[PDB]
DNA sequence: AAAAAGACTT
DNA sequence: CGAAAAATTTTT
DNA sequence: AAAAATTTTTCGAAGTCTTTTT
């Protein structure tokens, strides 16, 4: 089509939409039984269970590979939830869980797995089309005037939970999703999707102030989920637009900012130094103001404003550095956050009064949540809140590292390694972490053998040319002056190649712990990005995938070679 | 308020 | 997402 | 061709902030 969304004029706040059709959701696929001879053991004895329980059993002889199915709570969990979805046969017959024998099942699985990746063109090409009948057919809502790409309309299937982290509820059973449980949006001029044959909905709402197209209560912690649009949208970009927009003004008066916390590190009230401290730390050290969460719901973790005594710990002077804050604890999906960060002298003395006789168990910031921190933000900058700050500090150390590593002289992959350098800048500020590939990391050898192999073609063409240099020297003519010249340009073609597989070698090795997924598609304003590539002629989808530039489709167009977030 | 939902964002 | 799978692509 | 290191999809939750209810 090529719709320039970003040049309509916006929508009256708080109004999302005027018109919206879709064919609904997708559910997942009904539960396929085991064939007789893949057999279930209890006790030892041969025992064929109810679609009901059997379902249910599956799910975990899937997940048996794993190390996690012997974790208590696990097992706690899950089988509590198996209880409940088995017969009264079988509730009688199986007691525990430790003596039911899964290994056969589980077996099957993984021969199903291995004999998938067997089938030929013929069968596989079928299945890769079927799909996108569907695609087409449910993937696509009309929303105002336009066909705009769904996210993920597919619905998930029953499984068991495990969250990130040492989660309370790892093992529980996530209840498979009928047609009784989705409510669906739409507007009262659009075509009401059809539920499946004998099922209603349950509800058919028409709230045009929201931009979800179906929405349902999961049951692992009551939370409501969605189906909502691609990135790629207008629903999703004006917003995200809107969003490096608030980074921006944020900037404008950040200084301002980090006057008045500097000198609230004095304040009369105790309960303004606290809100003055917890800012320093989302400024300088990109924390997520951490919401306080119930207890036995979700996983053991915090951010800022619920950062805990034990979480903090002091120390005077350590490794050279003058009043230091050793930084250690599990933040957003249970990444650790350890850092040994050197502050100035007022808000060392400003902690240590904040810890003074208080239990380990208890609040750093004492009558200090994030509605307290955002209410004191919104003051401060019309539209401010946290985690502006987090996209601001992101953003901005993005660009102003572009400026301070990007070199003209450099070729085409050497921008890109020192892009990617800056990306890294980022997720290590954010504390972005991944876990090196599973015993993958022996593809630094298999790269590197690759490299060790151009060191040789290349230690050769200039073996070559140093022949033609005592061959220019004795008869200089017109076929041995110019022979010399493409054994030159030779070493070249092979020095430029030596150099885009060593500069692909460090971008690989320095990138190991490090994970710039999230700071690229989340954080950091995408016309930071298309400006350094129209400014150093470097093609866009170099630095974005499909995905991405969909997603990014309007600032690609938008910003010139000159824009400065 | 201030818990508890709901709706976005990462 | 980003680690894990499925679909590819290079390496052997 | 067949193993081997890839590049692309699929999968499986946890945050922030805002708006409601009790
Ligand atoms: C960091 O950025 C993103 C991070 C995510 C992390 N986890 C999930 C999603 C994400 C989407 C992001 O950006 C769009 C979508 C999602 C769906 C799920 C789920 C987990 C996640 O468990 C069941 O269904």
């Amino acid at each position: 089509q090529k719709w320039k969304w970003w040049e309509e004029e916006r929508y009256p706040e708080g109004i999302k939409w005027k018109f919206l059709e879709h064919k609904g959701p997708v559910f997942a696929p009904p539960y396929e039984p085991l064939p007789e001879n893949v057999k279930f053991y209890y006790d030892g004895k041969v025992m064929k269970l109810s679609p009901k329980a059997e379902e249910v059993a599956t799910f975990f002889a899937k997940m048996l590979d794993h190390e996690y199915t012997t974790k208590e709570i696990f097992r706690k969990n899950f089988f509590k939830d198996w209880r409940k979805e088995m017969t009264n046969e079988e509730k009688n017959i199986i007691t525990n869980l430790s003596k039911c024998d899964f290994t056969q099942m589980s077996q099957y699985f993984k021969a199903q797995t291995e004999a998938r990746k067997q089938m030929s063109k013929e069968e596989k090409l079928k299945i890769k089309e079927e799909n996108e009948k569907l695609l087409k057919e449910y993937g696509f809502c009309i929303m105002d005037n336009h066909k705009e790409r769904i996210a993920n309309f597919k619905i998930e299937p029953p499984g068991l939970f495990r969250g990130r982290g040492n989660h309370p509820k790892m093992g529980m059973l996530k209840r498979r999703i009928m047609p009784e449980d989705i409510i669906i949006n739409c507007s009262k001029d659009a075509k009401v999707p059809s539920p499946p044959p004998g099922h209603k909905w349950k509800e058919v709402r028409h709230d045009n102030k929201v931009t979800w197209l179906v929405s349902w209560t999961e049951n692992i912690q009551g939370s409501i989920k969605y189906i909502m649009l691609n990135p790629s949208s207008r629903i999703k970009g004006e917003k995200d637009w809107q969003k490096y927009e608030t980074a921006r003004r944020l900037k404008k008066c950040v200084d301002k900012i980090r006057n008045q916390y500097r000198e609230d590190w004095k304040s009369k009230e105790m309960k303004v130094r606290q809100r003055a401290v917890a800012l320093y730390f989302i400024d300088k050290l990109a924390l997520r103001a951490g919401n306080e969460k119930e207890e036995g719901e979700t996983a053991d973790t915090v951010g800022c404003c619920s950062l805990r005594v034990e979480h903090i710990n002091l120390h005077p002077e350590l490794d050279g550095q003058e009043y230091v804050v050793e930084f250690d604890f599990l933040g957003k999906d249970s990444i650790r956050y350890y850092n040994k960060v050197p502050v100035e002298k007022r808000v060392f003395k400003n902690l240590q009064l904040f810890m003074e006789n208080k239990q380990p168990e208890d609040d750093l910031f004492d009558r200090l949540n994030t509605g307290i921190l955002n209410k004191h933000l919104q003051d401060l900058m019309e539209g401010l809140t946290a985690k502006v700050f987090r996209t601001y500090n992101a953003s901005i150390t993005l660009q102003q590292q572009l400026k301070e590593l990007t070199a003209p002289d450099e070729n085409i992959p050497a921008k890109i390694l020192s892009y990617n350098r800056a990306n890294r800048a980022v997720a290590i500020l954010c504390n972005h972490q991944r876990a090196p590939p599973k015993t993958f990391e022996k593809s630094m050898m298999n790269l590197q053998t690759k490299i060790d192999a151009k060191k040789e073609q290349l230690a050769d063409a200039r073996r070559d040319l140093k022949s033609a240099k005592a061959d220019a020297k004795v008869m200089k003519d017109a076929k041995t002056k110019k022979v010399v010249e493409s054994k030159k340009k030779a070493v070249q073609r092979l020095e430029e190649q030596l150099m885009k597989l060593e500069v692909q070698a460090t971008d690989r090795e320095e990138n190991k712990q490090i994970a710039l997924g999230t700071s690229k598609l989340n954080y950091l304003d995408p016309r930071i990005t298309v400006a350094w590539c129209k400014k150093w002629g470097v093609p866009i989808e170099k630095i974005y995938n499909k995905t991405q530039r969909e997603k990014f489709a309007w600032a690609i167009d938008m910003a010139d070679e000159d824009y400065e977030f």
